C-alpha cells in the first residue's frame, strides 16, 4: 500500500515534477506516497529512513546515489527494494536518470556555438549532480582551450534567486569580460538573469545566459531563459513502475535507465 519517497528538497521545486510522476503510477495502482525531505543532508536522510520505518513502506525512491555509512545496511537488513533517481549508478543498483555531465557539457558546447568564449559557471549547494554538471562544463571548455578556474564559482548555500543575482554581482566585477554564464540551476539563471536587465547589460549580445532543469519559470522570463529540460516527471514514473514491479518480485524494463535531456534554447542565449 504504501512507498517511501527521498528527496533533498521541496522549496527548490526541481522533484516536484518528480513527485507528480510518481503519484500518477502509486495512485493508479493504490498506493500511498510518503515523503522525506531530506534537505541535501545524508544525516537527516538516515533518520528519515529510520523514522518513516514505522510506517511499514513496501518500496523505497531515493534520490541521488550518495548516501550515509549505515544507510545501505538497513536497506538490506529490511530487505527493502529500491529504485534510486536523477542518477545513474554502474554497481548494478536499479536506477533511473541521466548523464549530468553529459548535460553540463551540452548546454556549455551551445554557449561556445553562439560565439562566446569566457563563460563563466554558477555553483549553489555543491552536491553531487551540481559537480558533475561542472566536470561537463569544463570538458566542454578543455576541448575549446577556454577553460579558466578564475570564471568558477561555487558557493556552498542553497540556490536561489536572489543569489543568483549577487553571483552575478560578484562574477562581473571580478571577471568584466565574462560573455556567459552557465548556472548549475534555473532560480540562479533568472536571479542572474534579472540583475542583468536591471544593470542594463545586453543580453545575449554582450552575456548570454543559461540554466539548468527547466523549471516552470524559465519559459516565462523577459527574455525567456535558455536551459537544459531534464525529465524530472518521466523520471518519477519510471522509477515508480520499476519499484512496483520489485515489490512484485520481477524484472524492471531496465536496472538502469537514462532517460537523456533536451537543450532548451530560447532568447537569454539564442538573442
Amino acid at each position: 500500500r504504501t512507498v517511501l519517497v527521498l528527496i533533498p528538497s521541496l522549496a527548490n521545486t526541481v522533484f516536484l515534477e518528480t513527485l507528480t510522476g510518481i503519484e500518477t503510477v502509486l495512485d493508479a495502482a493504490g498506493y500511498q506516497m510518503l515523503i522525506g525531505n531530506s534537505h541535501y543532508d545524508a544525516g537527516q536522510e538516515l533518520q528519515l529512513l529510520r523514522a518513516y520505518l514505522q510506517h511499514r513502506p513496501d518500496g523505497v525512491l531515493i534520490t541521488g546515489l550518495s548516501h550515509a555509512e549505515p544507510f545501505e545496511r538497513i536497506l538490506s537488513q529490511h530487505a527493502l527494494p529500491v529504485v534510486y533517481m536523477m542518477d545513474l549508478a554502474d554497481d548494478g543498483r536499479c536506477c533511473v536518470g541521466f548523464s549530468q555531465e553529459d548535460a553540463g557539457a551540452a548546454i556549455t558546447r551551445h554557449l561556445l556555438s553562439r560565439g562566446k568564449r569566457r563563460i563563466g559557471f554558477l555553483g549553489a549547494q555543491l552536491d553531487e549532480r551540481v559537480m558533475k554538471r561542472l566536470d561537463g562544463y569544463r570538458a566542454a571548455l578543455d576541448a575549446a582551450d577556454c577553460r579558466d578556474a578564475g570564471l568558477e564559482w561555487l558557493d556552498p548555500q542553497p540556490s536561489s534567486m536572489q543569489m543568483g543575482a549577487d553571483m552575478l554581482d560578484r562574477a562581473l566585477a571580478e571577471r568584466p569580460d565574462c560573455d556567459a554564464l552557465f548556472c548549475c540551476n534555473d532560480d540562479l539563471a533568472i536571479g542572474a538573469l534579472a540583475r542583468s536587465q536591471q544593470l542594463g547589460i545586453a543580453v545575449p549580445e554582450r552575456l548570454a545566459i543559461a540554466g539548468f532543469n527547466d523549471l516552470q519559470p524559465a519559459a516565462w522570463c523577459t527574455p525567456p531563459l535558455t536551459t537544459v529540460a531534464t525529465p524530472r516527471r518521466d523520471i518519477g514514473v519510471h522509477a515508480a513502475k520499476a519499484l512496483l514491479q520489485l515489490i512484485d518480485g520481477e524484472e524492471p524494463a531496465s536496472r538502469r535507465a537514462d532517460l537523456g535531456f533536451r537543450l532548451m534554447l530560447r532568447r537569454s542565449s539564442e538573442g
